DNA sequence: GCACGTCTATTATCCTCAGCGCAATCAGCTGTGACTACCT
């Protein structure tokens, strides 16, 4: 989050492209033979694309 | 910058199987009338 700001376009800060990182869901970790520890707060919250969420 | 045509999607609902008791079905017997042939 402390990445240097290259500039401002119409008030919006422009960041470097090589700063994008991804994560995985609990089901994805399960496929990777890993189990999420109980009580852990999820690190990132994003709008999911699952059919159950899509119907909701 | 805005609206239209197009490509694609991280778990739900609906037509068909399984032992007993009641009703449907046939076999056998009889009635009712006539038809018909042989013998006394």
């Amino acid at each position: 989050e402390t990445a240097a700001i290259l500039g401002y376009c119409r008030g919006e800060a422009v960041y470097s492209r090589d700063c994008v990182h991804t994560l995985h869901s609990r089901d994805t970790w399960l496929k990777k033979a890993r189990v999420v520890r109980l009580g852990e707060v999820p690190y990132k919250m994003v709008k999911g694309f699952s059919n159950r969420a899509r119907k909701a």
